[PDB]
């Protein structure tokens, strides 16, 4: 069914965002296993899976609406260098992210996409928990401390 | 632990290589859900979830070895536009990425990085079973037909 | 709880076109079957209870809001002699009640009834998802050629 | 995550309904029960409690956006001496609630604050259920008089 | 128990054809997965596996007998170049067998060897059933096309 | 995958190996059948599958490197006639064996197949493991006595 | 199997290197159980365990060889008087078995005795994971300081 | 609590005595599974972990006496040359070691480490049960002949 093309361009948007949000969080992931900081290495596994989620759900959405998925052009990664940098690399991400999913949906209701909207709404929901969460992080390490706040995501 | 500069250079050069094959493997499976070819965009899926894993482990041997892990630089997709040019493509990504492979291998040798050389070795295994798989896959194309190669992956 | 007039012509309108699909897709379900393309008859089937469900729920929304439902007027159905018009005609009835949809929609927004919004949503989502599958079938038609498409759909 | 003033004044707005919906639910509730008439009693019941769980969505979205949740400003309850009046109450007060949450909507809609308004709008849809079930009870006293109304409400 | 010594010699010749058999099967079978007709290899695999349990009961019925088992001698498997010719081999082989194990059979009568003869007429059933399933493939291969054929053994 | 010329002559030979231990095997395991030996014949019998294992994984192997696998060509068994003999003709061989396991896996590394390497590395830690069995067999025959030892593997 | 001389030598090396740890590791477990820190005991006693298995498939592959194993002789054990200088020697330890593990790993290839490279590059992985282990712990008690270190490690 | 000085030095002398017995039975239990007599390698393996377990006991205690346990020291190892020669080491060595166990209790009676002695105690009858088994192996290997004693330790 062929698309409005600037809702595909938006898509691919999201898309390309989605993208370095699946690689930023494996390494952030995988860096804090090998930190030793399980609890958070197997968090951060899972949003980087649910953005991979996201993704899948976008290309074929994008497909659907005879577009040509765009999985070429990765943007800028956000790699911290300690715990609390990279968290707020997450949510420098994430606060990019729905940005731009705002401007998507505003466009998807002027040309009458309310399917393209209600997913990329879903999508919203899901990175606005995700801002909740590392905000929540950011918040607790300043409540119970640093070293505190690295103790309590050593175990699982 | 440290380990030696060039065998990460070889895992990261490797691990580009994964990064290709995860998004052009994942991109080819919807595009053969979206023609309703389903037996052939599950397998496909299911390539792109194995080199999701070799990243994986990629990834973690080149923090335990104090490495960087570079998941910013994405090589060229090879896309096709139908059913055996989408096969032919990723088997020649898959041929670059053994030959890539069978160097890193020969320097990890070189170094006594017999770990690296092992996780290589059981990710060239895993790359020559996908080859097998699409060498075959083009040679049945041949045998009994583009249209009835294409019929035969309609359904699961 | 009285409803906006325009809001209950709207859903009068989508219930028509449900109607009409309601018996195209059971006509066409039947008509496969009798030839022996079981596959087919038995997914056109749950294609027109799919509508049918959709009818109750705009039934109810109607007499919620105190208007009164028309099951009365009956549009033409687009009945094919062939499966290949058969698939198209079913596409082109739902190309037709998509655009019914967002103008529903659109008018819905206006006058803030988003309970009604969503419903009708979600009925274009399920009415999008019904043409994935009709050109991906006419998509396979060209692919695999129609002898082998219906041989198919032969067995269950 | 800062959310817009005007959205958690609204949000608030919408709050204080539920938090006068739970009171006034709960006391008919108990006061159906005093009276014998346990199925009105534990269905008014059960609308209390989907008005709590109603109110700790809100009060979870407003300290997400960072305002501060109103469970000090409490509104007007209307309590019902008879079954009649309490029936009528509770729909007044959905009424007055439904027109609160379709300006919120419009406001939420105007700011792209997508997420609220699909949490407004579900609330929504549960008061709209509750008014079809109030106005469907004062229309059974008419249709089966009061005295059989009631008799039917006894037991559960 | 001493057997008879042309008994011997004809069992050492009947084990010499299931031993080119067990082979020429294998192989077959294993050149039908290299291609990617896994029925057709699943199916002759287990003819494989059929002919080893025939060698074996062979070589206990030989010692028994008190003669020297013969695994050293090795006739001309019937290797072929496509799956035509693969079925036609075999088939060739059979008949070959068949005709050294009625002369076997015949021996033993003359001899009063009834146990030979008995689990000599049991590998003949067998080999018979084998016979068969070959020319029926055959025989669709003309009624269906090789393509059609081919395709039907692709997938287990 | 075409692979070294010279790889696939040494995996033929190897695939030699193996057919002649598989005969040999068997043989042996089947005449201590014959003598009241069970325990011998059904551990003579395993190492006669695992060798029929080897054999499969190494056609697999040929064939995927576009090789003709060679089950033609039937080395020499060595047959004993008693007990003592049929161990150290079964050692015999299988030091001949891992001596062209040990060749072909250095020519392996020389020309960068790692995997095949792999695969002939497997097989020889198994032959190694039955080396160990007979050399300890022999062994136990000089410790108990050859009565003793015969005694004990009467019986499973 | 007569095996050759220096890997005789060489794995006695690694024996001798294994019982230092058998020793060393338990005894650190049985210090941090006697302080109180009986998460820091439970893993080490399990360290302690793993090289007891490694020094058990040493001690099968020496006698297979027919070498004879030493485990009369026995290094200096690093024992530490804290938590971080128990880990630190754990640690050095580490690194002095995995340099001889590559020696042994050489001198294996030189002589062809793959079978012994391939069991002491399974050993190898263990201590590299053992030593991630260390590094990773004492990175933490930086990190997360040494008395917050210590209280995660109190309890199981 | 600060132990008596001699007591945990007499703790230290049955600990060195059992380190020395777990190196001993542990490799005649390989020396015996290498020749193919794995009924006395595995009853000889529990006798090896048995002593681990006495050894783990005196460590604790020690520990908590405020003693330093000693691993680093290691004693002559009694290795035999075959069955019974291994057999009477071990006698000889348990024999040895029960004899310090003696002298370590009366001491620990005379300082009123009543704790220390039950402990002592429990290896005691332990090693007594070992001596039990030891001069009962001899003596069956005179009764019945080393061929036959042999001959029913080879099989489980
Ligand atoms: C650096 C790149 C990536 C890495 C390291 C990675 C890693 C992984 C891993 C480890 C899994 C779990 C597999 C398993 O354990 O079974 C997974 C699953 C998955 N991946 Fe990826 N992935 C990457 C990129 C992508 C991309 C580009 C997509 C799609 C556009 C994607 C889509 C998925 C999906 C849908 C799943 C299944 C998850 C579920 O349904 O539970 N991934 N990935
Ligand atoms: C206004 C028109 C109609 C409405 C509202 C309607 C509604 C429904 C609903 C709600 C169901 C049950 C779906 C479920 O399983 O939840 C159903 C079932 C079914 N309908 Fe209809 N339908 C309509 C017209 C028709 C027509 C015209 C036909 C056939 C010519 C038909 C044939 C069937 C059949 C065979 C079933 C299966 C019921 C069973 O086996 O239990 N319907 N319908
Ligand atoms: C090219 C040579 C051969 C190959 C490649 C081969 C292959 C195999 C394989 C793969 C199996 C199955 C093992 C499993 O269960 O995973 C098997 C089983 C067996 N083989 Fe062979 N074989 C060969 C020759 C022989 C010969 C010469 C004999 C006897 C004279 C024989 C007798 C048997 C028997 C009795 C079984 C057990 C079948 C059953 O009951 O499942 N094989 N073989
Ligand atoms: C050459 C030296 C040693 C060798 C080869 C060795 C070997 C083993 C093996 C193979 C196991 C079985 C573990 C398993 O498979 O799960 C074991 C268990 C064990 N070892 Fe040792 N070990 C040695 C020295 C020691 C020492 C010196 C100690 C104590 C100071 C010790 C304490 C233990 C304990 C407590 C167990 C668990 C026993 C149980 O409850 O099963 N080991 N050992
Ligand atoms: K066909
Ligand atoms: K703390
Ligand atoms: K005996």
């Amino acid at each position: 069914m062929k698309g409005d093309k600037k809702v595909i361009q938006h898509l691919n948007k999201i898309l390309g965002n989605e993208l370095i949000a699946i690689n930023q969080y494996f390494l952030h992931s995988r860096m804090w296993n090998d930190w030793g900081l399980k609890r958070l290495g197997a968090h951060e596994y899972h949003e980087s899976i649910d953005e991979m989620k996201h993704a899948d759900k976008l290309i074929e959405r994008i497909l659907f609406l005879e577009g040509l998925p765009n999985l070429q052009d990765l943007g800028k990664l956000l790699i911290g260098a300690n715990t609390q940098e990279m968290l707020q690399c997450d949510l420098n991400l994430e606060l990019k992210a729905t940005k731009d999913l705002r401007e998507a949906i505003v466009h998807c209701e002027q040309v009458h996409d309310y399917v393209s909207r209600d997913l990329l709404k879903d999508i919203l929901e899901s990175e606005e928990e995700h801002i909740d969460y590392l905000e929540t992080q950011l918040g607790l390490i300043q409540k119970v401390g640093l070293e505190n706040y690295l103790q309590s995501h050593m175990h699982e």
